[PDB]
């Protein structure tokens, strides 16, 4: 069997929809058309439900029909675990519902798994199709006793060392361990009959559902990390044109939870939503092309689109399918079929894709979204006072580093690596990050120390991870900011932060104002000190206690923060990273390397034909990809309306 | 003429103005007395008495008292009783109970029917018992023991497959299914309980909400056990789909859909609103008197039988409290009572046009279907924000074409799909409109080819035929209106809420909602946008034909607030016949509508202006000229140019 | 010190003691709130913080609290608060069960023996914010409180009369339960004290007033509080109308208070960050605005919530007028200049007696039962939703608010029917749907002998059973001298026009129309009866079915309701009280007298500079408080936007 790998040749594939009542004909139509359409890949839901028989034998005929036919056209087959459930049930149940249910599991994963490793054309076993519920089923017997057990053989005190009281997150810290638990399980499993193919899983909703992954456990018993990455369920932070910068931070989140493991999405939209999805969309062509290259320039292995073909009946009826009514191709199959066609013309480029690291890394904790969770009492409100703000804030300073064309980093705290000796030219930006730690600000004090610049906005550091605030007790955080919070003051969802002797910043519905002791401080017009650069080791800290993310956010308008931004990076980041000479309203790009050639991905999502000066790096613009005939002049690309462009350097 | 001396309503009875009289404890005889009287001098001839079984109950006997004197009193003013069954139940409860709560509960409500029936059956002014008041509920009670058990039963008495015969995973609708039979059979039973103690008074029901219930409700079943068909169309509860301006439409496709019902049996409409909403309704108004000669007129013109108000008087007490009322709080006439008045006398001195009135049938048909419906509550998953994914589009689609025929001066029927007639020869100058009824099995596409072939003309408009009675959208598996369309759907792609579609020929430009559909033609004749996609096909099929537009125009239409486009392209499709033999406008008119009838040979149309100035409408279509029999407000007509006023109701003689 | 009607007022805060506060920390606080010309604080007697592993109760944690509150001379509000949940906020309003009852006993026998021996104990705060909407009705001991109420009152289906009733068992029962639970509070402290004042803090006032049985509580209490929390009370209100909020909360505070003295047991004293329904900031303004509404409304003290914050998860670091350096914040400084003008004023300050115009609005517990029983819990904020009843008063209130002429705001049983002269007194009935035959029989007796009675809305629809005797014959046809004859719902906004040209009132949701007998009727240019003035032995009743009140609240303008009112008041009222000249918008003026001489409280809550011409009552303007360095030239007050202005009356 082959193993995936950081070398594997990424490519195109689409899910293949396997239920009872369709032909042999049908079937072998979409392989061949899959086959066509420069696609490699398909991924088979194998329900439990479809190989039940009255008798309690396993019949495999209807998934041996589609495996046979997958092997015929030479496409691979991502085969998922999908034990017998509801019809209903569009996405599977997440864990057992008792002990006698995890026993059916255990019989179904014999079953499947000892029949399907026999295929040649086996790529991996998904060992659950998107892991994680926002609605846990604590009400369940197997899930009920797992958290008691849980609780039980964990000390936890209402009081914290210095005596104050103290919330400890024990639901959000078993779910973790749960989600840890059952993957693994499913994982050893499926090592019971089959220790040759890859192991994979799905992560889904991650801007919502990140509280639930500990990517790095899941490493420990996978061989590559997959994503759903839908716009019609998963991109409701942002608008449509901004759909590039939810692929692309999609992309970073789950690239960081990969770490050494290779990582592919396994679940795109490659369709057309009726009655189904948050935010209902048909993807253009040019989505289709936009998202494929967002995901390979992020170092994707592969791009799965949810689906080839459609269900028949009820919940996604017809819909999501790339083909059309009459099992041809949409203008969507077309587009992927031309990155299927460019892959095969330029194996080597594709196969060795490494991100450029800007040395820009965008962190979230899962304890800023539990505390939030807590504080917020689950308000849906979309604003600082709502469950979000803590994704929205740092995806605000992610979309502003893209409308300059600079990569940066999405990663969970864990993920990051604070272990070096060096963080010369090395930024953490920290965006309303509100629940951190003693060990972490340590991790943070060191990483200054060692040369490293932090950026830290909203209400960073405002509480610990047992929702206790230090800013109260004794701000945690005075040391490395060389300062201490004096007010929050609630302002409207949108006021302006003027600087003295005038930067005009946008700002979300807190002001804060400081004092600072060892840093600078920042005065605005009206005499209140409103943030502060610390000089800190070799390194610097940038503290504006004011949501300016969330601003940038509410006013639709990153232009000021992209500029703050910039002014505070090390030299060494602007010079060596191709970026924009200035900010590009709804324009994005990232660069990327193979094998010593460095490329750059431009996308225009804006309604006109922009004019984008690239600067920073060496080398002369070579247009290698261009869906609208984009031309340069110099390191100058014009750049139509939803166009992508693949730039080649050239020495 | 064996089963009573009690009059028996028929599709030859003089129609009545009448009212709800509100009876409950606390009132004397001198007010009851003061209503009777002027109900009586305000042309009216029938009220409906709500039978309290809570105003009957001593601390186990019953005791008539309080409706004796209600029933001697209204016998006195020569006022016939429709008396509504309403068992025992909490003050609060306003609508009543819809099924029994338990085996002891039935067995209290027979004793109810007994007791009640064998009493009141006995007064000669007794025109009708209305079985049970407003019969549907959106929240069944699947919780208590009574329905649980009712639903347990007749699964077990059904045989459903998870799967098709071709092998698909199906859905069975066990829930919806089992609602119309449990309706179907509670009705029934009430009916039985009723004809043993009384044989030979009218067994009447008001189905209510219809534009939401209607996936409640078997008609043609009802009709065995009924002798005529009621209805609620409530201004405050019923016409939410609707803005105020266009309550004509809303009464009218009301009036349609239960004259459809009713089929060979008389309808009236059991509950109009005669009076204020204080803090009841969804949509509070007080009717204008305007609009009380507009909903009267309407439901005669669609052969209405009767029309009685909730209410004459008031409640006393907590909920609709001085609430509805007909008469204002001196227990004197409102502008309401004195409009209702002349709609009255109107009856009295016309009596023989008015007691033979059929509405004058275009030949068009808007059907919509249970099935549709139930799909559709399934797929959008109860959402309600008033659009394609929400709970109502299958319904809102048809009253969108509704209202652009009625713009039009057009007559439609409103039918359930098993209300039509699939049994004829010839369906030259017939037409079918299916809006946007996404499910349609392979027996209605058989009946709808038989129509076509036999000259019927199908317009099918949205997601019209997308699933089966299932959920199984044939469109993945194999489309079963391939043959009759002459054509196989490519696409859908979802859209704002209201785009356009842009015709290649003639710069024209459709509104359509949400989605864009695309078409392969092999039969069809293609017709292909400004993008050279195929959006429609009119496929010549036997001696009809199909006009096919997978994208929601109807809903375009609706989303636009302009019918105008609906209108012409409608009417471009309808056989020659139906422009030449029915009275119609020359051209589309925005918040006008005109529906015809005949009476012995006689044809009249109706025309109401709801526009905010004076319309001059040009009538072409059928023979004879204008005179203005009724008008409100000096309305005028050259020839057959009708001058009207904003609010005003006309009636059209033709000479 | 006992508390009475001749105390010198204090300003106070809540002092927030828990665990993991140092001796220093607390120390500060007292030291500043001392420096800040502040007596007063409150504590929150927490039985958590106080129990040990083995039931015994440690003083410790509050011991040293009130040793520290004794050193800088700081009396002490005691709030009892039994052992309950950390999550828990605004603490438990009963006791769960028999057994939980016998706790509360027992942490009141072990807090009271040892805390009534300090010599800074200036009261007990029986509960925290008596009143829940929710009453937990599943619990056994509440469920058997109203099992044994019900079995002890005999309700009938029908009236005399024999027409169906409600009797409204529920809101009855909770009316009670409070009145026995507050009562068996005050005598379990009484048990171990009997030295020390009693006092609660009824809170949410607009939303709660039907829960509170203020002439019952009397009976127990030494004083009544108040919470009157900009972020969680005034949502009926606009920011800028935050003054009219607090006046009606102060006058219905003080209404309930009758012969006792009154104080604001909780104010807002600093910033909502995830906590609030209507967040914000107080302003220096709003700090100072609040505190003279409050003392020109015979308070005897203003405590704010809070002087520190509490430290872990719900407001932590919030409501704290106090920064996290533990310094003032421009709140706590405005604080200390009126507890500064208290010390240097303190005969003015200790004697202070509203300037009672005559003018009464009248509220009901009847109307808001029926109007939920009517509405049926609908909150879309208009005429068919909860809070109608209360926000028509509180449109009166605000309209004579911006004529500056005081009004006071009571429930019925609050005023004194028992007089034999109510020459120049005015009752205001607005939307008042409920009235009972007892209450018309007052009203008959207030008018025959002087009293000018208004009523609008539907004001005596319904009687205390929701049974309408404008159906079955209108109880008040004798006392207004007509009958009603239909209501015609229209728009939310809407014009009643009078025939005379005069009057173009907004009017909300519904038009009533009536038939005089006695009364002369007022036609509108429509030729409907749309109101009537009644002669009724020596008084006038006017009556205007139509909800002018809510018209003037749903267009923002009180001006037309403000010149009707005015045309309708008494000549004694506007020739004895100083007023407005006309009607100011957005401004505010409430008159005092301590002991001959009068006084002016003066607000500007406009975006502009406002030169208010004050007319009635006798004297020069001498300003005696002034935040913005306002100036009078005769009795032409110029006063700035958010300032506050005592003028003194000088003859
Ligand atoms: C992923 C995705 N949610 C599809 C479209 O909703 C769904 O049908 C499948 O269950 C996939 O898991
Ligand atoms: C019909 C209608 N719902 C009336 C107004 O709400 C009501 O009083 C009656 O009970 C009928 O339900
Ligand atoms: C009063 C007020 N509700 C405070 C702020 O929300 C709260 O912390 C206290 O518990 C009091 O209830
Ligand atoms: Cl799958
Ligand atoms: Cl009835
Ligand atoms: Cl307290």
């Amino acid at each position: 069997a082959e193993r995936i790998s950081k070398q594997s040749t990424p490519f195109v594939g689409a899910q293949i929809f396997i239920e009872p009542g369709q032909t042999q004909e049908q079937i072998e139509q979409w392989f061949k058309l899959l086959a066509e359409s420069n696609m490699t890949t398909c991924r088979i839901r194998m329900f439990g439900k479809y190989m039940k028989t009255p008798s309690g034998t396993y019949d495999f005929t209807l998934f041996d029909r589609a495996f046979k036919l997958a092997d015929k056209y030479h496409i691979k087959v991502y085969a998922t675990l999908f034990p017998d459930t509801e019809f209903t049930d569009v996405g599977g149940f997440k864990f057992p519902h008792s002990r006698e249910h995890q026993k059916e599991v255990e019989d179904y994963i014999k079953n499947v798994v000892s029949h399907f490793s026999q295929y040649k054309n086996l790529a991996a076993w998904v060992l659950i199709n998107e892991p994680g519920t926002p609605n846990l089923p604590f009400n369940e017997p197997f899930t009920k006793e797992r958290f008691s057990d849980w609780k039980k053989e964990h000390n936890f005190s209402e009081y914290n060392e210095k005596g104050y009281p103290v919330l400890n997150f024990e639901k959000e810290n078993f779910i973790i361990d749960y989600h840890n638990w059952y993957l693994n399980w499913l994982a050893n499993q499926v090592r019971l009959y089959d220790k040759q193919h890859d192991l994979h899983v799905n992560p889904h909703n991650v801007f919502k559902l990140s509280g639930l992954y500990d990517f790095p456990t899941w490493r420990t018993f996978l061989n590559s990390l997959g994503g759903s990455a839908h716009a019609s369920w998963h991109f409701g932070y942002f608008p449509r044109k901004a759909y590039t910068v939810a692929m692309s931070a999609n992309a970073e989140l789950i690239r960081s939870g990969a770490g050494e493991l290779p990582w592919l999405m396994t679940e795109l939209q490659g369709g057309n939503n009726l009655y189904s999805g948050a935010n209902p969309l048909c993807p253009t062509a040019e989505e289709i092309i936009q998202w494929l290259w967002i995901n390979f320039a992020t170092e994707a292995k592969g791009g799965i689109f949810w689906s080839f073909n459609a269900r028949s009946t009820a919940a996604e009826a017809g819909e999501w399918a790339m083909i059309n009514f009459k099992n041809k191709s949409s203008d969507r199959l077309i587009a992927a079929a031309t990155i299927g066609k460019f892959i095969t013309e330029n194996v080597k480029m594709m196969s060795n894709i490494k991100t450029l690291n800007s040395g820009i890394s965008i962190l979230y904790n899962h304890e800023s979204m539990w505390v939030e969770a807590a504080q917020t009492r689950g308000k849906l409100n979309g604003n600082g006072r709502s469950i979000g703000a803590v994704m929205c804030s740092p995806l605000s300073y992610f979309e502003a580093l893209s409308e300059t064309g600079l990569q940066a980093n999405f990663k969970e705290i864990k993920e990051f690596d604070f272990s070096l000796n060096d963080y010369t030219d090395q930024v953490i930006i920290l965006s309303h990050q509100i629940a951190l730690d003693n060990k972490v600000i340590k991790q943070l004090e060191s990483f200054v120390e060692k040369g490293g610049t932090l950026i830290a906005d909203g209400l960073t550091g405002y509480y610990d991870y047992q929702a206790h605030s230090t800013v109260v007790s004794g701000f945690a955080l005075e040391n490395l900011f060389g300062s201490y919070p004096i007010e929050y003051k609630i302002k409207e969802n949108l006021f302006s932060l003027d600087f003295e002797k005038d930067y005009k910043l946008p700002a979300h519905l807190w002001k804060g104002t400081i004092e600072t002791s060892k840093a600078t401080p920042i005065m605005d017009k009206e005499g209140e000190c409103i943030a502060c650069i610390n000089q800190y080791g070799k390194g610097k800290v940038f503290w504006i206690p004011s949501p300016i993310a969330l601003g940038a956010r509410e006013s639709k308008d990153f232009s000021e923060l992209s500029k703050l931004t910039v002014s505070l990076l090390p030299n060494k980041i602007l010079n060596d990273n191709p970026h924009f000479d200035k900010h590009y309203k709804d324009v994005m790009m990232k660069s990327f390397k193979s094998n010593g050639t460095m490329y750059s991905l431009i996308i225009n999502k804006s309604a006109s034909v922009q004019t984008v000066d690239i600067v920073g790096g060496k080398g002369k613009a070579f247009i290698l990809f261009a869906n609208k005939n984009a031309h340069s002049t110099a390191n100058k690309l014009t750049i139509s309306p939803e166009e992508t462009v693949i730039i080649k350097w050239k020495n």
